[PDB]
């Protein structure tokens, strides 16, 4: 099912519990969808779905070219599919900056507002608020009304501090110090938004983290980042050395060390983002499709081509597979895989 | 926005009035029904967004397999998508058999008269009865059952007459005399649901028709046997020997000669499917883009691929704009082009 | 065997009697020479293997460079396989202008004409001048001094009056009015070279030929051209009316309609040039081999790749079977296949 | 230049005893044995071209298939262009078995032996009897026949003891203990043939060498055998314990490790057979053309290709260029790059 936002808060407490995070995948369509559900349900595990600013245009479709309805549309078709597997699946927006809040989170904020004061759930469980490009005041000012109205229509925010880098749609971040979290945007935060009392939120704070898949080991990620994080969080809350008061969420997951996603796991990370590595698992076979079958998919010499490879389902039903599988072995990376909250087993 | 049930009457009512027909595209996906919908925008045209079972199965993902499911969530999807374009947007299923309605037409049906019993209008707007594969008696018996059903939907009813040829699904019909449309068949036709007065439908009565692109010519179309159909039922009905009792359904519209379509428009075609030709178009660009970026899309030689390139939607955009090519080109051809009864020109 | 000069002109004096050609095959390779032949041998044909000036400087290697070398050096290959094979083998050198006269043809001859002053046979058996880039005058007294020099080495002279449309290396002739040969150039040709008596030769008179291959029917040959070129001659000459004086060469036979070549043969083409067919059915199996195994031909996701298909035997023995097959395909084109004058049939 | 007999005898002494080695790359074509030499050229280098029986068939082409033949044929080709390059090219042969001493190895033996007779010299330099696969004594009796005739003809022999692990042509060695050469094999060898003073010879001694590529470190060579191989010659000879009387030649050259080569340098390997690599390198751009110009390459949706890129040298010249490259590498890593006995530097 869809997770409802009672069972949304059951399962990141879990996580966090027992030092687990969910895989929140990014995608882009039907058949994305449908492969990061499956891949949950393979791996007996609850998990997220994610639709980027560029993946709701996406799935709006070339005539159409708006977030919101994009992001509506896959929602409510992921509504329907999510029914019919025994997991959780929870929906949430990735990266949403300044200037497209106004016509991306906000609208679909409204919307889950008016479900819910005709006593429904949110059409989304979660959004991002990406303030990460604007100073850490201006960013944590508009956290704070944003809180308000997803708290308010039963809803988790999740913020960033410190940057991402590499190219996220069209645009690049430089790969340098500001990838890495400071001291006082930690305190900042829990100063702002205090610790889950005025409202629930989970904190994309950056230890080196860039977005895309490079040789493995470039990517320097920095885990110790998380775990000073917490120790400044309890001091300024009055918990023990040992408290982890921040639910962290780990972008840039795709082509991570696994020693790196085992470390950030100690230190409170309670949700990992995928999106490089599934596009990969999702093209890879469509690859190797029309290789194969080169003289089917093109009409050659004269000939009219092979439906039975032409038609679209034939690759995409291997892309989906694919798909699943990369995100199988997300849910063991990050050992939610056979927990899942409904214990469907 | 979506076709109201009024307004597919209108739609019909007004290319029969006009010997013009709309393409009822077959569709699989997010991806796929945005190009529909994006073609006959672009056509300035009015047009039917249809899925088969092997479609809606397909749509419900590899871990549901459920025909019911993924038509509901295709159509939701649609739903959405459709109202924010000015042509209407009708939806249909595709042949369904005598063994697959309990878990396709029915339950759809049963839907549909759920949101008419609170004031709402139905998910679709017309479902296809396929019992060309029973006796004549059967497939009618069957038919105006359902028909009053449909009726009470206010959803119209499509049915078979003849055989069509070829493969559909894991399935292959022959290709032989049983293509063709006896007078009987048209009589009983007639005497069995009546000319409209008993629930709206429309007429897949086969005159050669093949699923399937072959070369050129190959596929002999006898358009004619409709001709003689509508000759048949108006002598039934007492009206005079040039009237067109029946709206037909032009099965197998892909790879079929620009003069044999031109033809069968004179002899009340309102509706002509096509999958075949479009599934080309959608997957032709994308055999091109994985060939022309072969050492991004795979990692070759010990490097990592390149993102931009592996990204889905870099292909798959191509492939939709592709595709709505392809439903522009049907729109010019059956004549619907620039005639959407929005009139937003 | 390697055709004698001697067998040559018996080749030729046979084929104008009977009124057939054979096929001259544009060569780069050891590959290519073995797939001319084998195609000769299928066929029970005898042939022509030709080297252009582009092919010759290939066949030397990137690190020389030089014509005469390639040249040369696939001659000498060609002698030793021509040897192992029933059917007769003539060497033949393409299209050389007046600036790679004293780099091409003229130091050929001269090692020619050593070998023959040594008791031995020429290297080759004919080589092309091709002067139709100068005036008629210029190009007929190149031509009659090469003549000299080509009888007392015991080779035929080609000459080309009138213009080859198309690409032919670097350059590109336009496609117009000076591809169609004039009377008065027949008449000069005669006047100069007479008609046999002061050496043999060939010419390559322009009927509106194009080198490549663009879509059937758009190159528009007149085979009537070569008709009055014979009328014209036999009238200067004092012959019937009906009488042939010229043997002729047909450039550009890639993509040729089968009407075409049977005019052409009526008015005494005996050597009809093929490279862009050859090219393309050598080439044609290779990219298929190169998609079907797309991932033993690269080493993908860490993999080493599959030796048995990149090995370059696997696919160019392929390629040698599909240029064979196409070489067979012109000597039934030509009429020159089962007519070998070996008859070891 | 060819390679002289006395010019390769001065070769292989100065590697010898310089602690350096000649390539011997595996050529089937005349665009193999130019991408070779001009890799030789680029890296100031001398160097051996080889023809495996497999390569000799394959040269003779599909209508003849005779290793001799094919053999003869690209040695000819080879003489021609290695003139036009101031390095040392050796002409070889390689495996060799009993089975096929008739019809390889002798009558190429035979025809050299005519050369010299009247004055010349070999066609070849060197020819490899693989006896392997029979017990050493009868390896070294047909050896020992073998030598003499060598020996009289200006050739050097190569000879096998101990067996090379992996698939040359359509047979396979199993990779186990026989890989590695026993200490009497040693023995038996000077005793059989002695140290030079009999007719000069390469010894294959084999030290778990395997022919093809595995994943880097999967093949366990063992350099040591080779140095206690060399103890024990000296011994029987009574030269100090430092000497080499074997010059040793490295099969399976491709997919060594750097290390491993640098090692068997040390103990006295003069000669390294590289054949897999260089398949791979000619190969890998052909690969990449096809599929970029995928639309080029082949006729599609009724377009007729494009020849500029269907032209076999479009893609051959690449292929060339990226052998070459890879011989350089292998003159690089065998120390003989920079060294070539012309000087020409
Ligand atoms: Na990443
Ligand atoms: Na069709
Ligand atoms: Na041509
Ligand atoms: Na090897
Ligand atoms: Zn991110
Ligand atoms: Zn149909
Ligand atoms: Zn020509
Ligand atoms: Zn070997």
């Amino acid at each position: 099912p869809i997770a409802t936002p009672e069972v949304y808060a059951e399962m990141l407490g879990q996580a966090k519990q027992n030092s687990y995070a969910f895989p929140a995948i990014n995608c882009t369509s039907s058949e994305t969808v449908n492969a990061a559900i499956k891949g949950f349900a393979d791996a007996g595990s609850d998990g997220i779905i994610q639709f980027s600013t560029g993946g709701a245009e996406f799935g709006s479709g070339l005539g159409v070219k708006d977030m919101v309805t994009g992001a509506v549309a896959l929602a409510e078709f992921t509504h329907v599919i999510a029914a019919k597997y025994p997991v959780n699946v929870a929906l949430h927006t990735d990266h949403c900056p300044k200037d497209k809040l106004d016509s991306y989170v906000r609208p679909l904020l409204a919307i889950s507002a008016q479900r819910v004061s005709k006593g429904g759930n949110p059409l989304f469980q979660s959004h991002m608020w990406d303030g990460s490009a604007v100073p850490i005041d201006e960013n944590l000012a508009i956290a704070q009304e944003l809180l308000k109205a997803a708290a308010a229509a039963k809803i988790i925010l999740e913020i960033e501090i410190g940057v991402v880098g590499g190219e996220e749609d069209g645009v690049a971040n430089e790969i340098n110090e500001k990838l890495y979290t400071s001291p006082e945007d930690f305190e900042k935060t829990i100063e702002a938004l205090g610790a889950g009392e005025h409202g629930k939120y989970l904190l994309a704070a950056t230890f080196g983290n860039v977005h895309g898949v490079y040789k493995p080991g470039n990517v320097k990620l920095r885990p110790d980042i998380l775990a000073q994080g917490q120790q400044v969080a309890a001091a300024k809350l009055g918990l023990p050395a040992d408290a982890k008061p921040f639910d962290f969420v780990f972008h840039g997951g795709s082509g991570s060390l696994k020693s790196e996603i085992e470390e950030a796991l100690r230190y409170g990370v309670v949700k990992m983002n995928v999106d490089t590595d599934t596009q990969y698992a999702f093209t890879r076979p469509i690859a190797g499709h029309m290789f194969t079958n080169y003289d089917g998919v093109l009409k050659v010499d004269g000939e009219v081509g092979v439906k039975k490879v032409y038609d679209p389902r034939s690759y995409l039903k291997k892309a989906e597979a694919s798909m699943s599988q990369r995100v199988v072995q997300a849910c063991n990376d990050l050992h939610c895989a056979g927990k899942s909250l409904t214990h469907h087993h």
